[PDB]
């Protein structure tokens, strides 16, 4: 189940959140492949409601009318050409299933669907799967409301509706075949895997019966037997009747308290400091490194929606948010996804964004294509994170230092640590109020290194920071605290 797919090597994956198709099939052939990115998570591909009060918001693709593939991502014809372009180049599409629920009871009736199929939400009758409403749980549920009121009640969370959204009877074999017939649709194209949206909110058993009528990945391009990749997405912060490891059998799971706290001890809150990551991983209550798929922020609570709080990390916070996914991608523990967004107006009012639900940069309501500006940064209001020298970089360290042993770790006791990834990888960060000047062991061999995180390699050439290693592996680090980018990092392949 458990194993990403991607090509040997490749070791992280990137949420191209509501890119198009042909912007990503392009990023896939000049980008994501000579950069070593292991696969793409897409928005959902399926057909949803086309909401428009407020204007077409990010969370109407969560908001399924059909499963034909027609969005304001592109059509099928898109769709395919995309992963087949992007297989070809050996990067992976992850997609987005949103199968526990169609969408909100209270919308009005009639076409106003991505791809314009017809559907009644009060009557509820989606002719384009076709589901009727002998195929969802308004009898189940027991609520007064019909939606979700108590998350104490694994009952209620499972078969109530999620804030309205018309919850499907996933026991019911006839439903079971009709979204495994959509993700077999998907699979052979050539899809690796799918991130299962809500998986709170599914029993663990309904999920199961699902995975069970998929087809093995395309052998054109994955070994024979191959199977899909699975992550759940499950908020778990603990305290719940219903915890992620119920969910272990069908595949891995979202681990939301991992950018939580990385967030809050990069921001050096509840008096957290990075001298306390010495033992990061299950060691801090996170389910096992072989079932987890981390992140610093996703989709939903980089808007300060969703879970972890305050914490979250996001582009808004560059400084910050550099160092923390520099730290998630040079540690071992689970397999790594980075995000990548669009800039929204951001307008706060007692704490909250009132443009948390503004959609991706758009004319009218047709998406902006991604462009590329000289510098190679992207233009249109794309923010693309995952071209940020910075993470990019560490992308490719992460890639290096694959299968490596955590060692060489050194703290000051307060915000100054650094640790190797065996005789590949070092990494050295000072979130303190003061510089750090010191020599320390990196276990590696002498040479010059470039300094990927303020520079790049480029033909025995380095056009950032040079690191010296001498014969015993030793070498000196400087960082003023008041450095753009606070952490030094260099490893086997940045050696001149
Ligand atoms: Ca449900
Ligand atoms: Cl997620």
């Amino acid at each position: 189940q458990y194993s990403p797919n991607t090509q040997q090597g490749r070791t992280s994956i990137v949420h191209l959140f509501e890119w198009r198709w042909v912007d990503i099939a392009l990023e896939c052939e000049r980008y994501l492949a000579p950069k070593g990115f292991g696969g793409v998570q897409v928005s959902p591909p399926n057909e949803n409601v086309a909401i428009y009060n407020p204007f077409r918001p990010w969370w109407e693709r969560y908001q399924p009318v059909s499963y034909k593939l027609c969005t304001r991502s592109g059509n099928e014809d898109e769709f395919r050409n995309m992963v087949t372009r992007c297989n070809n180049v050996g990067v992976r599409i992850y997609v987005d299933a949103v199968i526990n629920h169609m969408c909100g009871n209270a919308v009005s009736a009639g076409t106003s669907s991505t791809c314009g199929s017809y559907f009644n939400p009060g009557s509820r009758d989606f002719p384009a799967v076709p589901y009727s409403g002998w195929d969802f749980n308004d009898g189940k549920c027991k609520t007064g409301s019909g939606d979700i009121e108590n998350y104490n009640d694994a009952t209620q969370v499972r078969d109530c509706r999620l804030t309205g959204l018309l919850d499907l009877a996933l026991e019911k074999d006839y439903v079971r075949s009709k979204i495994a017939e959509y993700m077999n649709h998907l699979i052979d194209i050539g899809v690796a895997g799918f991130r299962l949206d809500a998986s709170k909110h599914m029993w663990p058993g309904d999920i199961k019966a699902i995975l069970d009528k998929l087809h093995n990945l395309n052998s054109n391009w994955f070994p024979a037997g191959s199977k899909p990749f699975i992550y759940q997405a499950v908020i778990d912060l603990g305290g719940e009747p219903i915890k992620s490891s119920d969910y272990f059998g069908n595949g891995r799971v979202t681990e939301f308290k991992y950018g939580a706290k990385l967030g809050t001890v990069i921001r050096k809150w509840n008096g957290e400091k990075m001298s306390y990551l010495k033992n990061w991983g299950e060691g801090w209550g996170f389910v096992p490194s072989d079932r987890a798929l981390v992140f610093v922020d996703n989709h939903d609570n980089q808007r300060g929606h969703g879970a972890g709080g305050a914490s979250i990390l996001t582009f808004w916070d560059a400084r910050l948010y550099k160092m923390a996914v520099g730290f998630m991608l040079a540690h071992p523990y689970g397999f790594t996804r980075v995000m990548s967004s669009y800039r929204w107006p951001r307008q706060f009012q007692n704490g909250n964004d009132v443009n948390d639900w503004v959609g991706p940069p758009n004319n009218n309501g047709v998406i902006k294509e991604v462009t590329i500006n000289p510098d190679t940064t992207c233009g249109n209001d794309w923010v693309c994170e995952h071209r940020w020298r910075q993470i990019r970089n560490m992308v490719i360290f992460r890639n290096v230092v694959d299968g490596q042993p955590f060692t060489n770790w050194y703290d000051n006791g307060s915000n100054q640590v650094a640790f190797g990834r065996g005789n590949r990888g070092f990494i050295v960060f000072n979130n303190d109020d003061w510089s750090f000047s010191l020599t320390l062991q990196t276990g590696l061999p002498a040479g010059t290194y470039c300094d990927v995180i303020s520079g790049d390699k480029i033909n025995g050439n380095c056009t950032g920071i040079k690191i010296y290693v001498s014969d015993d592996g030793k070498a000196h680090f400087s960082i003023s605290n008041s450095a753009e980018d606070p952490f030094i990092a260099i490893h086997a392949e940045s050696k001149l």
